[PDB]
């Protein structure tokens, strides 16, 4: 059984339980991950959480491993699904909505130069990873971003490409579109439209 943790301090006794009971901690979420343990509420919208949600991987409470130790047994993690009604209301999604996301399947996305340059390193890496994991095609040539139904992600300010594309009549969207659409498995374009 393969698990990942996010926003959680695995203890030494928990690592020993994992080692002795046929569990394995992975560094990254993949299709081979069976569940992700998250730190206790308030839920943090980490990269691992977003990838797990996109891939249909269950999220599990921090209490699971403690109860496994107390019981001396590998309990059913499905009985320890993560709960946070506050986050569900904030972001408009449901944690028990566990399935592979389809909302970016077949979609083409253009990310402006301003975003690419500002996010160089871990941030842009994460954005490309969530998109590609979710079946999106990333467009590199701004001239191809004119093609029908391309989703253009831009900054609301200080973004020459976003400004110029909007000036042609195209719509450009805030980067927050991606994380929230994964959580909802639905793209609510008007919420993210840049004026
Ligand atoms: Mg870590
Ligand atoms: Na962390
Ligand atoms: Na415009």
């Amino acid at each position: 059984t393969n698990l990942v943790t996010s926003s959680f301090n695995l203890t030494k006794p928990m690592k020993s339980f994992i080692r002795r009971n046929g569990l394995r901690v992975q560094e990254s979420v993949t299709d081979e991950t069976d569940f992700v343990i998250l730190g206790s509420p308030p839920l943090r919208r980490t990269h691992k959480f977003l990838l797990a949600t996109s891939l249909g991987i269950p999220l599990v409470s921090s209490q699971y491993l403690t109860d496994c130790i107390k019981s001396g047994k590998v309990l059913d993690f499905r009985s320890y699904k993560y709960k946070d009604e506050e986050a569900e209301a904030k972001w408009g999604f449901r944690l028990d909505d566990i399935h592979r996301r389809t909302c970016f399947n077949g979609k083409r996305l253009y990310i402006t130069k301003a975003i690419r340059d500002s996010m160089v390193g871990d941030s842009i890496h994460g954005l490309y990873s969530i998109l590609e994991t979710s079946g999106a095609e990333i467009v590199g040539d701004i001239k191809r971003a004119q093609e029908k139904d391309t989703i253009i992600l831009a900054q609301p300010d200080n973004d020459q490409e976003g400004r110029n594309m909007s000036a042609t009549g195209l719509n450009v969207y805030k980067i927050e579109l991606v994380a929230l659409s994964i959580l909802r498995d639905r793209i609510d374009f008007d919420e993210f439209l840049i004026d």
